[PDB]
């Protein structure tokens, strides 16, 4: 990219936001994601945080997105972008790193940012922060109303 | 990582923790899965918060590595509950599982072996302030070597290659 946005990035972030809004409406943490094949723009999967929905300690948005893509040949991930409405925690960062997903496009990092955002860069990934106000507003709403649930979701 | 890293001390619960992790790995192996198991133990009293094994083949899962399945099986917990625990894993954690340990602040990780696999995560745990102990458990090494030998492409899939 050279820092150029991808032709698929608007689509990816819109899907991630749709997933965040759906999870909000389900009574969960409003964090959504999607994984797009950069070669053809195909959406390999989409998901949102399922902590409340499933009683899940590991289904963050990014993890649920990856789960929803199913088992894949490792090479597939090497030319994908993971879209996440919120800057990834250390766990989801680790997932991106493990699979070698080269680009992580982040809705916002104002309500939350871990050391993972920079660690992705150290590990050779491209991180794009869009500063999407849709994402920021829904996440801020959740934190305002359910702070202890939010803290649980990031292990505090 | 740092030149000044050092392996952590043993805990009175390590035999218990690695034996549970290994039993989980062997159960997963019998189920047709990747033989990697784990458990999470409270360092103060030895209680087992949860245990699990890799569920990639059992569940068609791209995220349920042994360590992730272990954490899932522990359920939702207050953040504080993790902060004096050990995660036992039969295999040195990949970057994903490392990240889970870091995110929850699980301060100690005991690793069955890192001969068959080792990621940057083992050292990154230490960089980030976590204790790591590698016990070089022969049972763990044997079962993982067998899996990699017999099903190499399935193993590569499990580590994203
Ligand atoms: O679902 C999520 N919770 C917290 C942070 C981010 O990784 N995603
Ligand atoms: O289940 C696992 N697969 C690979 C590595 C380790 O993190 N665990
Ligand atoms: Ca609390
Ligand atoms: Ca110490
Ligand atoms: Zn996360
Ligand atoms: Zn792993």
């Amino acid at each position: 990219t050279g820092g150029m946005a991808s032709k698929w990035d608007q689509k990816g972030m819109d899907i991630a936001y749709e997933e965040a809004a759906l999870g909000y409406k389900e009574g969960g943490v409003p964090i959504g994601g999607c994984l797009i094949n950069n070669k053809d723009g195909s959406v390999l999967g989409r998901g949102h945080n399922m902590r409340f929905q499933k009683g899940s300690a590991t289904l963050h948005g990014e993890i649920s997105t990856l789960e929803n893509c199913g088992r894949l040949e490792g090479k597939v991930y090497k030319d994908t972008t993971l879209y996440t409405t919120l800057s990834p925690c250390d766990m989801c960062t680790g997932a991106i790193i493990m699979y070698g997903i080269p680009r992580c496009v982040v809705g916002e990092n104002v309500n939350f940012k871990s050391k993972g955002e920079k660690y992705l860069q150290t590990r050779g990934h491209e991180v794009v922060v869009v500063d999407d106000e849709r994402c920021k507003k829904i996440m801020k709403q959740f934190i305002d109303e359910r702070p202890q649930d939010w803290f649980e979701d990031i292990g505090e």
